[PDB]
């Protein structure tokens, strides 16, 4: 299955190691370091390789050969109180196995047409209200209210990454 292809289970993998050297190295402070773009995402993720937090090969998108972006983001309007590790340069097939094969490990999932270009782009990991039905945007989110990807629900099955490719998913915790 795609799932289980090398690139999806790197991908797991690498979002897996990633977003715990984040919440260990952060949730102790409070507050996750400001990025202000898609550089500084790249940036941060590089950092955790480069001291150690992760390896070289954990912080790749293996879609694209490159480091994905980690992001932080405000959460109840405070800012920087949380984080997303973007993937992005993906396919509409690719969007649609890799939330469903490692979105059970993040609580917020927000899949965007293009890259998070600022951090306004990835909306708020507790007041956005996530909408699976349409398949874009905020598709999980811990907010009263959110409609979250439910795969028993069809209409949820089919509409997810609707769109046009590249697709990049911002996979968010706090």
């Amino acid at each position: 299955s795609h799932m289980d292809s090398q690139n999806m289970t790197k991908a797991a993998q690498n979002l897996n190691s990633v977003q715990i050297a984040m919440t260990q190295t952060y949730r102790s402070l409070g507050n996750y370091p400001a990025t202000a773009n898609a550089n500084a995402a790249t940036q941060l993720a590089n950092g955790l390789v480069s001291l150690g937090k992760v390896s070289a090969d954990e912080a790749k998108n293996p879609f694209t050969g490159t480091a994905m972006g980690i992001f932080s983001f405000p959460r109840n309007s405070a800012a920087n109180k949380a984080f997303a590790i973007t993937v992005g340069g993906l396919t509409q097939a690719q969007c649609k196995t890799l939330v469903t094969s490692v979105g059970d490990m993040f609580p917020f999932i927000n899949v965007k047409e293009g890259a998070f270009a600022a951090v306004a782009d990835l909306g708020d990991f507790e007041t956005s209200v996530a909408d699976a039905a349409t398949g874009a945007g905020v598709i999980k989110s811990i907010a009263p209210g959110s409609a979250n990807l439910n795969l028993t629900n069809i209409t949820h099955v089919e509409k997810l990454c609707t769109g046009t490719a590249p697709f990049t998913v911002a996979f968010g915790n706090s």
